[PDB]
């Protein structure tokens, strides 16, 4: 869980649970299904949780990563595309990245988190979970 409270996410997160897979969409791919947002509006982030497990007398917890629209969350500011340790950009080839999505963030009891889905001929990440 977060020990200081998080940006949320409108979705389902996604998580590894092979280790050496990498997190990636198809150009184009990645946005996660939401009614009624408009194709122009699908852009922005996937976000990396690194989890971080307590110490047992026993045997890793690897990570989890959420979507952000363009211009909200933990990279909110961050340009369309550029190179940063722990994220990773997506947009519908409608969308212009020059300009934030016109979406407003979650919470709180207002919505729950819609459960990640992705349209028919998504290639879907390998050795990572959909949670839902
Ligand atoms: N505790 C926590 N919840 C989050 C966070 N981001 C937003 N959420 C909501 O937590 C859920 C993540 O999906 P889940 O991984 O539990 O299947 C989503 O419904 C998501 O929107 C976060 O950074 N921390």
């Amino acid at each position: 869980e977060f020990n200081v409270v998080p940006y949320y996410s409108w979705f389902s997160g996604i998580t590894q649970f092979q280790k050496g897979k990498e997190f990636e969409f198809v150009e184009g791919q990645g946005v996660p299904i939401a009614p009624g947002v408009p194709a122009t509006e699908a852009k922005g982030y996937w976000y990396r949780h690194n989890r971080r497990s307590f110490k047992t007398a026993d045997g890793q917890l690897l990570p989890r990563w959420y979507f952000y629209y363009l211009g909200t969350g933990p990279h909110a500011k961050d340009q369309y595309g550029t190179d940063i340790d722990g994220v990773y950009w997506v947009a519908s080839n409608q969308a212009d990245v020059n300009t934030p999505a016109d979406i407003v963030d979650r919470d709180p009891s207002s919505d729950e988190a819609i459960p990640t889905r992705f349209p028919p001929g998504t290639v879907l990440p390998q050795g990572y979970y959909i949670e839902g």
